[PDB]
């Protein structure tokens, strides 16, 4: 009955896809499954972050425009994503006529009510291509160690920090040339003017704890006014009234996600669903699923741009940790920087959406993907627990019952421990405690292939006009699989498919409450196959 926007961050145009994209965008996906299951009116929102200096100069390297090149990667972006079953309503962009007008809109707005202050500033600027230039796009020699071809604002051999204005014989990282400081007129949003706003939102107890004490640091720290403007050449959109100044990235990119519902909006001629999801008054819930790096710009900046624009601000911030592999930061010398479009080419979607949300809760902890614990895992709890009791049951059900189930439950009682799990698990989805569902359903798993041992069909299918038995133990275990595979379904799409395949029907989050009874199943290849670390080591050597 609610209505609920989720987006995930919109990853930028200039790199692909890699399992610290796809740790956010599973959370974001197992979560929107589960309320779309729960019946609620989901729209799941995303875009392609494509302005900025990085893009702009990228794009002249490859002697293409810069369109061309982010409806390329939007189009490898989008790929690896329906690679792994991410159900977004819909994928924009940010360079797109919806986030043009409402950045000019919102900019606009802020401006009209005395947000947006006007202030020169001194840059670093090459001369020669005629730009100024980001720190990362100034070298020179580190002005502590002297070591030559340091980039930006720290030394890579001594770890020393400062300016890049502090550089030796600094050059442009783009041209050669020596830059020199240049004055710029520059748009600055006033964010220390809702600093009240946002501490209350911060202490209303909406936000993660953790998120809630790192704002407060910042607040410590003391709010600034944000530099939004950058000069041309740019690839963004234009400043109304200020020929030659572009908004920066960051400021477009969250609207962006706004951009991207009215897209879909327009799209499906729905002429009311913006206003009543974006409006002041709405009734409508707004998540935005992020990572701890962005938090900044979702917790202070964004809140604050809509406020001072009258719209309505988001209802909740869902903040993940960083992605390691083996323990540690992925590492490309090592291999375990690995591309989304990479780990589908040695494993299914699955078993990372499993690995993952077993290891997913409502912290900000780091999410660390041990190679070896994913081949024990996968084998163990998907393999051996939860598609073991279709598995081990179906065989019989088809040779000897013509693929009939029993016409009542053996054990109705075992049965109803099954569904009276449902409110707690789905509790657990509902708050984000993965972890915590998942190691509910695998107790439920423990206890199904524990009433199958005691019933031992083993032995049972052998011996002298016991088929009734067999056909009841068979069955009672097929049915357990259909209330487990029913939990996990906003985990495993794929898995999910197979099984209703072979059970003849769509699972529904209610319609545990009636167990298949006289009911037709189908036969099946092989619903899910183990898998081992010569995969393993495969990946990682495809990725060095
Ligand atoms: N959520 N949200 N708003 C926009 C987020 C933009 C994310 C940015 N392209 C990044 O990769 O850090
Ligand atoms: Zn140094």
């Amino acid at each position: 009955a609610k209505k609920i926007l989720v987006t995930c961050a919109s990853p930028y145009a200039n790199g692909s896809i890699h399992l610290g994209h796809m740790l956010e965008h599973i959370q974001a996906d197992v979560w929107v499954r589960y309320q779309r299951m729960r019946g609620h009116e989901v729209n799941f929102i995303c875009a392609d972050d494509a302005h900025g200096t990085p893009i702009m100069l990228k794009a002249q390297q490859l002697g293409i425009t810069p369109e061309q090149m982010i409806g390329e990667m939007s189009q490898e972006h989008q790929t690896d994503f329906a690679g792994f079953n991410i159900s977004y309503d819909n994928y924009h962009s940010t360079h797109s006529e919806e986030n043009r007008q409402l950045s000019e809109l919102i900019y606009s707005r802020l401006k009209e009510n005395g947000f947006i202050k006007n202030r020169t500033i001194s840059q670093l600027y090459d001369p020669e291509k005629g730009m100024f230039l980001p720190d990362r796009f100034v070298k020179g020699t580190c002005p502590k160690c002297k070591s030559p071809d340091q980039y930006g604002d720290n030394c890579e051999v001594c770890g020393a920090t400062y300016s890049p204005t502090e550089l030796i014989e600094p050059k442009s990282v783009v041209s050669g040339a020596t830059p020199v400081m240049r004055d710029s007129e520059h748009f600055f949003f006033d964010l220390p003017s809702f600093s009240e706003m946002l501490q209350a939102w911060t202490r209303s107890g909406a936000l993660q704890e953790q998120v809630a004490n790192k704002m407060q640091e910042w607040f410590e720290s003391g709010l600034q006014q944000w530099d939004i403007s950058r000069d041309a050449p740019y690839f963004g959109f234009e400043i109304p009234n200020a020929p030659g100044k572009y908004f920066y990235v960051w400021l477009d990119a969250p609207i962006g996600l706004m951009g991207s519902f009215k897209n879909l909006c327009d799209k499906r001629g729905d002429s009311v669903s913006f206003d009543e999801y974006w409006k002041k008054d709405s009734t409508a819930e707004l998540y935005h699923f992020i990572g701890k790096d962005i938090v900044y710009f979702l917790s202070l900046f964004w809140p604050a741009m809509l406020e001072g624009s009258n719209f309505r601000k988001p209802s909740n911030l869902f903040v993940h940790g960083y992605v390691t592999v083996n323990g540690a930061k992925m590492s490309k010398s090592r291999g375990t920087f690995i591309k989304a479009s990479t780990w589908l080419n040695h494993f299914d979607a699955d078993s990372l959406r499993y690995y993952y949300t077993a290891k997913l809760s409502s912290r900000i902890d780091d999410i660390d993907l041990n190679l070896e614990d994913f081949v024990q895992r996968v084998n163990a709890d998907i393999v051996n627990k939860v598609v073991n009791l279709a598995s081990r049951n179906a065989g019989f059900i088809n040779k000897r019952f013509d693929g009939v189930l029993a016409s009542e439950l053996a054990d109705p009682q075992l049965y109803k421990t099954f569904t009276d799990a449902a409110e707690v698990i789905g509790e657990a989805w509902e708050s984000r405690e993965f972890g915590k569902a998942v190691r509910e359903i695998m107790a439920l798993a423990d206890l199904a292939n524990r009433y199958v041992d005691e019933q031992a069909p083993w032995v049972v299918a052998k011996q002298e006009g016991r088929d009734a038995d067999l056909q009841a133990i068979c069955s009672m275990g097929i049915n357990l699989f259909r209330v487990l595979m029913t939990y996990l379904k906003p985990v495993l799409p794929k898995l999910t498919e197979r099984a209703e395949a072979f059970l003849n029907t769509e699972l529904t989050w209610d319609g545990i409450q009636q167990p298949l009874l006289g009911h037709k199943v189908n036969p099946f290849k092989a619903l899910y196959n183990r898998i081992d670390m010569r995969q393993v080591e495969a990946l990682v050597e495809a990725s060095k």
